[PDB]
């Protein structure tokens, strides 16, 4: 809109309503607090396009109905396919964690931890459930191997934190720094170590082995170190798994030197902030997120912001000032994805988390200065000569001119849709698709708003195609996207088949 | 190509050869040098887009025939409508000017002025073709009343200069400042007067009446004063020249003033240098010039950078370097036509004149700046939702992601191709046409490169398109824009109709 | 360093060690948990440069010893003149509040609220410490006035919300909506209305007057609604009060719709997301923040960043990571100072937090796009030709290119160092100055680093500009800025007297 | 002044009159119409800068001749200190040119040639003044060695052109292209020959130790073709003439490809486009220029466009339309000086010629869109830590900002005031220096208004400044660049001694 970023910032306004679509992809961790199919209904209406299963704590048992009562609560709304909403479901891997034994005693399952005082750790079995002021045990059996006198070792997501004093052959005696409250089966970190665990671990083969089974639309693979770490787990889900996303997990200092050959080799990144802000000094964590953000506009992948960024919403039913910041400058940043961990999973507010999400996000889309953000894109962009780029290309600056309520898109592998999201349009991106898959991995793109077509396949092609622009000028009229009488853009091929969509047209609305 | 202007000046390359094409539009004023069939053939193939009649000097009947020399050597190629150009023909109007009587005496027409010598200017007609040394005849009646004491006289182009001394009721007495020979019938110019001539005399009436029967393509209409000059030619063109373009000339102070009413009227602009230059301090014509090619490519119009362009090349047969460079600035600053005045119309080397013209303007297109032409063209149009806009914007988009060799576009008024040319793509516009008024009038406009297709209407419109395609297509290859297996744009509508323009595509040339 | 902002992204480092100096201010609000001079001193070491007194909270007598511990704390260090550090005393106002009456009961001073309940809002003093379930009194008399049906009242600093369903003459029924337990003179706010309290209450007048008296360096003055609340603020603080540097405090919708005017009559703006976040829509501070960074970097003027920035920091020793990237993001943003309320006055770990504050501010400055700022800064200036204004952008730009380790400024009453910090060169800006308030005060300034010169005037002006630029260049050496052999840029007078520093030097380090 | 080039352009005003400053150099050479000293005296009023010796012509006698009369005219001003312009001496070597013989026959000395007839070319020296019709002589001894059948010989400065039929040992059998009228010893071109003449030939270290000698301040070398020819030109200037500026003119292809060692060895270059514009295709010398031009101004070194910029002024008292474009365009590509060859030599109207040369590049300066081109030049120079060119640098950013009338420099070698040049600030740059060949030598260097101060060294060097300092304030008054009450830039030392300009001052015009 304006000339310069500065009078871009000057000319923000509060009293400026934002457009009623919603670019941003919202992912919801599942557990306690929203496992039940009445709560899933009623965050789907919120905003959920993502259900995350994370594999650190349940049974198989226990997601295979998580996987159930979301499917549920998602065909719940497939009788009217107008207001119907896809909803992916994705497996986060366990991957090669630290997490400590349980504890002893009444009461409830927790004790307390001096500053200065001594706490010894051990690899004996008998202890495993006998964890307490004195003895701690923990799952990593070459802990002595990788550690040292002076180590930090951080326990319960940063909370708590120790230094080594003296090693043993399998023990080690520690001080305590920053004290709280211990708990049962709390993730351990060992920032300065090379922890050599596999990164596709003997667990993680049987969870990704089920995902496949369970027919999820995306992996969130935990810990990846290198570009080997994305392979084993490519190969793990194999021929029948070959069309599930791998989104990398960047959780560690290996992950951030290593970035490149990482995304690369996987379809997309999650900026796993939880572990990441562990590993490296708190301050850096913004350097690395801006980073990996950046790096995956420019690659045209996914790129997912993640974890504690409405914490305090977990307690409370209104986030804090700070969380309202970091939610809007992820998205200002660049984010595909914002996520939420406890505060859907376990949280007393899952409902007003997803809510402020949506809010946020979506007039964090209305503060992007787009003029500067497409100039950069083009310039950063190859040279290459593809027909569906080009026209991606002429649909985003045609959509800048004959301010478009949206960039209509007919796609089967989501492709052509992928690549319209690529140079971030203002307007939304409705993508068209009878493959119900295309449709729940679209989520991962930012402002690509799918919609599914379950009517038969009508006989002509030109009225096929006619049918389901139609279909999709019924969803932005029911969405309040756009109105009678105004202007859209259409993508289409000539003659179907997967592989050219390489047709613009700038249609009237009927 | 790079980052900055300043970079890309020192990355400008005399060894890396041109685009075949050529897309700034060639005008040249036809003559005694130029008039015959086979010398207008010669220009055609040299590069010749529009015929320039200078109605000053001529008599209808003189110009009937030049017009019907031009169709004939036109017409002679149309045998292959593959390698047929058209060639318009343009009307340029006596306009309000002042031209002095004839000269007296033997041997020749001419006589000396000393510096310093006083000359009578009188209104008397018998001294109509007695003019000389002492007393000099003018046709314009009341040169006495915009006339005051130290005003300058400018005759025969800017060569001879006169200040006022003394005045009269009907005659002036002046002292000469630049000397030279006089000559009969010399154009005059009056800076700092307000002539109060009409805008559409007598004369011109008659002559643009001529020009709607002849069916002249565009008009020339001399020394425009202000907006509604535009209208009064419009008025005389009338219903049945309705499609006659209007090219408002720039000679005056007057004129630069009112720039924007008489660029809202008109159809397109004439720097004419020639008068300006002389009404308005020498330096000075390039800010002007500069000026109104500037506004004329943010209006989306016309606009012709006009003689003394290569003057030299009349009497030798290649140009200075001060020339050669004035038509490389005149088609880097973004002019769509450059013109041959006296070059062509009465010169000892005209072809070689077109071909300068045609070789300068050729890499000039490659020297332009693109990165940050097409970047400015879009923040300075304006937000409308015209789908023929939005459809060209995406086609100029497009084609410098796929370094395409043409944008191709069907249409019948022009203007589909209009308003791609209006943001300067560096690929041609192969603009396919029935009408062979719109093939004609086209060149006016930067980069179009009409083909007119004379092939009958065919049944069904899906296979109609088709045909004038792949017509386009094979002109592409025969002139070497592009070869088989390249990528190209094509601009066509949704069942046919003149109004919408609104379907983009990137297809491979077969 | 980089041609593009999205490439600038993509270039940051996390193993890139950041400069050792710090250019953002950091504010601490003292209490409890910071008011003794043995933890003020360690604040100091750990980057404390302004005091900040809560003046909603304790008596005269209680915030004058803080005063005296500060001061105590602060001339520890006044030993050593080349690691003393000024640190400012800042008095935070009360403002119009509105504050609840008390509870009634034994045990505990609580009550409990159920979502859906009724609640009568009364104004009768009848009920002033006889608040709970049913009644409710408040200090606000016309609060029927202001209000309508369907608005927000909320209760505890956001907590707990209600919605009024009737009204009467002085009391109101409303409905509750976010349950809680209410407690003793919690703080009211009033989304949507516009309260008319008085900007200087009767309270303030006495807490400004006893500013003037303490000799603080600054007003957080709260509330303020328009441009005439500044002025009253301004005469109460008077003559003797002249120079302490009025912030003015953003808390609200009717701030935010006058900040042009407010900005115009206050020395610096304070962010207070704290109150904004409640009499705004949570979603929209950050657009607010942006909004009035942006405007007073365009103005020159000092902003503040203020509330929740570390919030977790209260119970635990390492902030979330939302808290991490707020805190970055407004250094990004463009914040001379960012902000510590509970988490040092309060908190359980108020040295940590303060130094998480210096960590990431500091890497933050790394961070900028310097390139961008700088060039779009220069266009949104003014063409004003005071020498002082054009030696600072000269000072600036030359610091850019022989990389400067500082710009070291000799300044009276800060003015000089101010227009250098106007425009965010990379460097710090070392501020000389004899006067011990001009050094206090230059904290709210990105990047000044103030340092006092205790010595007496030495005769000549030549010979008491290089102790003062001496003085400097060793303040330099020992806190790591520069060494022995590089270049810095020096900024003095031509004979000395406030008003005129016109002379740029660029020294090599002695 | 706007945000865009292209606004920029609109923007542009004929009404708007320039500044009274005009900083692009004029170099007039000098011949039979302007050797005269009361003719000198005029062009030095008119606004003569460099007078230029052609040695391809003139005997020692008549250059020595020359010389006397330039000083003579120059130092009949020295009389007024303030109102006195230095006027540099330029010698322009014969270099390795190719000359035809005398022609034989009474009335005049020429011939005819038909187009298609033919011309025996010989190495005969008894032909040597019996050239004809048939036979013609050329001083290239090796001319059979480098050309071949088909190649192009052009003859009298492109007018003339032949291709080469036959061969023999030491005679080429030719057929005529172009006709026209021969002459005695006109220049002889061969575009696509590789011509291995020395570029310090024989005559030219004669020519180049006589400039020396008589003490002229720069050398034009001609036909540079690569960088060991600066070195030889160099060697032989040796020690006495170390100081004389070396110009490379670049006259020929292979001069193009090896640009950049060129301008490494040379101080400055010239664009000759005569010579050029034959050697090279005459479409393209633009190309050739605007690269020069700007790998000169990113390199920070002087260059002057060249030849043929007002042809039509030897016959005419105004030049063409195209000429005056090309002058303006020159400037605005960035040409340090601007050249009259044949204009000021031989021509009709040297005056009129140096007074269009002054008028059109006094008003190019101002539509110079600086904005850009102080941005562009920022980014593309090396990030060095000379205190000199930091201050340069701050010096112009700070005269932007305090929209200066002036920016006053003292300097000994002119490097100073070179480096502020470099930059290219709007305003003119007054270059205060006692030693008088740096006062000519700053003529080559754009805005550089130089002055001589013939005063004695006062004795303290605060107050020696001043006077120089006051000294330039007096002519900028005088010359109506600022007055009484503005704002300049002044650039002085610390201690004096050539090597460190290392303060800027903005003061205050007494
Ligand atoms: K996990
Ligand atoms: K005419
Ligand atoms: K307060
Ligand atoms: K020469
Ligand atoms: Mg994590
Ligand atoms: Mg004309
Ligand atoms: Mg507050
Ligand atoms: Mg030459």
């Amino acid at each position: 809109m304006a000339d310069t970023f500065l009078e871009h910032m000057c000319r923000l306004d509060i009293d400026s309503p934002p457009i009623t679509a919603r670019n941003t992809g919202i992912i919801c961790t599942i557990g306690p607090a929203s496992r039940s199919v009445e709560t899933l209904k009623e965050m789907i209406k919120s905003g959920m396009n993502v259900a995350r299963l994370n594999f650190s704590h349940g049974t198989h048992e226990y997601h295979a109905e998580t996987i159930k009562n979301v499917r549920t609560a998602t065909e719940s709304f497939a009788s009217d396919p107008i207001l119907y909403r896809p909803v992916a479901v994705a497996l986060d891997t366990k991957g090669p964690e630290i997490r400590t034994g349980l504890i002893k005693g009444s009461g409830t399952a927790e004790v307390e931890l001096k500053k200065g005082a001594t706490l010894k750790i051990t690899l004996d079995n008998a202890y495993m459930e006998k964890c307490d002021e004195n003895i701690l045990w923990l799952d990593y059996k070459n802990i002595c191997k990788v550690v040292e006198v002076g180590s930090k070792i951080y326990v319960d997501d940063g909370l708590i934190s120790l230094q080594v004093k003296q090693k043993g052959a399998d023990f080690l005696v520690t001080e305590v720094e920053n004290g709280g409250s211990l708990g049962s089966k709390k993730g351990v970190n060992l920032p300065g170590a090379a922890v050599d665990l596999p990164a596709v671990s003997e667990k993680d083969i049987q969870d990704l082995k089920f995902g496949v089974e369970q027919d999820v639309d995306m992996v969130f693979a935990s810990f990846i170190r290198k570009a080997s770490d994305v392979h084993e787990v490519r190969k793990v889900l194999g021929e029948k798994g070959k069309n599930i996303k791998i989104i990398s997990k960047i959780e560690n200092h290996e992950g951030v030197r290593r970035f490149d050959e990482i995304l690369e080799a996987s379809d997309g990144i999650m900026v796993a902030r939880g572990d990441l802000g562990i590993e490296i000094p708190a301050e850096k964590v913004f350097l690395a997120q801006k980073m990996m953000i950046g790096r995956c506009n420019r690659a045209g992948k996914p790129v997912i912001c993640a974890t504690q960024m409405l914490e305090s919403m977990i307690k409370k039913p209104r986030p804090t000032r700070a969380e309202g910041s970091d939610v809007a400058n992820a998205v200002l940043d660049g984010a595909d994805c914002i996520m939420l961990s406890g505060e859907t999973a376990k949280g007393d507010y899952p409902l007003e988390a997803v809510r402020m999400q949506h809010l946020i996000a979506r007039e964090a889309e209305a503060a992007i200065y787009h003029l500067q953000l497409f100039e950069e894109l083009r310039r950063l962009a190859p040279i290459t000569s593809d027909p569906t780029e080009a026209t991606a290309v002429g649909a985003v600056e045609a959509s800048f001119k004959c301010c478009s309520g949206a960039i209509i898109v007919l796609t089967k592998s989501g492709r052509s849709a992928h690549q319209v999201a690529r140079y971030r349009p203002r307007a939304p991106i409705i993508a068209v698709t009878r493959n119900p898959q295309t449709a729940r991995q679209a989520h991962l793109y930012r402002g690509i708003f799918p919609v599914l077509c379950k009517d038969p396949v009508q006989e002509a092609w030109a009225e096929d195609v006619d049918l389901r622009v139609n279909f999709a000028m019924n969803v932005g009229k029911a969405r309040g996207f756009f109105k009678k009488g105004d202007v859209v853009i259409v993508l289409t091929g000539w003659r179907p088949g997967s592989g050219f969509t390489n047709t613009m047209r700038v249609v009237p609305v009927p």
